């Protein structure tokens, strides 16, 4: 093969697509982060939050690529589509966008799981379970918690609420 | 006995009942804590507050059980009734529920004191005085202080106030 | 949801039931422990053994509750039924009761696995596999080993055997 | 007085009697200890156990005497009657004698409590509660536990059982 064993072409292709989705997510977080770094937005904790996520998504893509080679599949790259927005609105708007994005990654993981199970590829299933599935669940829970707190704050009064959330919940210098 | 001395059947039974009340209190705090851990509630400091109290009430029950055996009484366990609510409302609602619960434990301690005094059981009285009575008074004072602060904050505006109390008064990561 | 994804109502309910089973197990171990602390039983190592298990079962329940919220399910609590006995007999009687209890928890885990697999919920399966299944297998093996040793000892002569097992196998001060 | 306040002659006398009882207990433990040091008895752990108790009872007497002077009472000493036996039999015989002795001290403490309460002497009650009542309860519990273990062992077979208890339960070099 010289190493490929029990690794379907279907899974190989799906893994390449998942790499693209993770890299696109990383790119979206890069855009989110720099938006919050604008002098007319200026929420450092929010920038920091999304910058860390950009790194996390890139790391996920890299782990997938490492696994592709470990199994004897061939990494193939496609264009990275630009993020869906150029401007990201308020903190709740951005957190909602983030949750939508993570749910889409999670669904792709679940779809790849289903394919792995169909193809009887337990190494793939173990890989997703060990490095991806719980990471996504934890992240989405954190995002939901954040969204609840931001919504509670901006419903009281928006400017003040956004400031307090960035200062008191998010990590900043 | 071989060890039982000056330990009435009345006190023995009352101690078993008090164990049940402390364990039920622990269970109520477990429910309170996880309620505040919900993604649609998301007040970590409040969860932490009640989680610590769950541990404290369990420890109280365990001390009572240790004492039961020290005196040569027989520990007897009954069902632990589920907590009185499945959902606990707002931070002030939960703090009020907590104060009601602690006052009920305190009254049970006082009732056991009265029984001890009636039965001329100074070891029991010393035990309650040394490990329970002041702990309850201190806890109830803290709860009252908390309730006053939360009420002051949510009367200004509720969402904002609940967030600020959780961030600035309660212990969180 | 705002976070719930691929999490069936069937699994949500089963998780609540499993929390109840773990808490009931914890309660049974609390009773076992204090029984061995009786002055007319007086086997400290046995008390210590069951006290540690009470903590372990409570921790299991708490992990399940954390997961319930991570997935966006709603924790619901029911009564904790009192343990099945008030007095627990000899060390072998108690160890047998413990094995029966652990096998019942293990079967509940396996049943939840089956449900997870039926519902195509790999996060649930990963969770059970990572935090529960091997813990149960290890514990049951230890219990079986203990039971074999106690049986070997009490068949030689009971009082002496029970003492030696508590002194030389079990952890004590 | 120049210092005596709220300290009845009844309590003063009872305290002197209690000093005598504690010193007599100390003397009994001295005899118990040296009995187990006999070459034809030779149970070092048992000797050590009773030697420590002799010290504890003497310390109790000394605390009582200190309190007598703190309150402005006059310490008065009487003969210390020799212990009730010259030879103390087997380990269970000795442990039974010890429990009888401690129960008698505990009853004397309780009687002094009753007198204190009758005389409205809260300093006396606090003193007994803080330094004596729980110490006695703890000691008697330990003795009961010991007796249960020794009885379990000597009912299997006496010589072997006595050796094992001294080696594996009691503190020795
Ligand atoms: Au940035
Ligand atoms: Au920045
Ligand atoms: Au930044
Ligand atoms: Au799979
Ligand atoms: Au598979
Ligand atoms: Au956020
Ligand atoms: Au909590
Ligand atoms: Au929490
Ligand atoms: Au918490
Ligand atoms: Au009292
Ligand atoms: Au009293
Ligand atoms: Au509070
Ligand atoms: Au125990
Ligand atoms: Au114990
Ligand atoms: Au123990
Ligand atoms: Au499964
Ligand atoms: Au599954
Ligand atoms: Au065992
Ligand atoms: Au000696
Ligand atoms: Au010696
Ligand atoms: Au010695
Ligand atoms: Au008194
Ligand atoms: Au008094
Ligand atoms: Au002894």
């Amino acid at each position: 093969s010289q190493i490929r064993q029990n690794y379907s072409t279907e899974v190989e292709a799906a893994v390449n697509r998942l790499v693209n989705l993770y890299l696109r997510a990383s790119y979206t977080y890069l855009s989110l982060g720099f938006y919050f770094d604008r002098d007319d937005v200026a929420l450092e904790g929010v920038c920091h939050f999304f910058r860390e996520l950009a790194e996390e998504k890139r790391e996920g893509a890299e782990r997938l690529l490492k696994m592709q080679n470990q199994r004897g599949g061939r990494a193939l790259f496609q264009d990275l589509q630009k993020p869906s927005q150029d401007e990201w609105g308020t903190t709740p708007d951005a957190m909602k966008a983030a949750i939508v994005l993570e749910k889409s990654l999670n669904q792709a993981l679940l779809d790849l799981h289903a394919l792995g199970s169909a193809q009887a590829d337990p190494h793939l299933c173990d890989f997703l379970e060990s490095h991806f599935l719980d990471e996504e669940v934890k992240l989405i829970k954190k995002m939901g918690d954040h969204l609840t707190n931001i919504q509670r704050l901006v419903g009281s009064q928006a400017g003040l609420g956004e400031y307090l959330f960035e200062r008191l919940t998010l990590k900043h210098d």
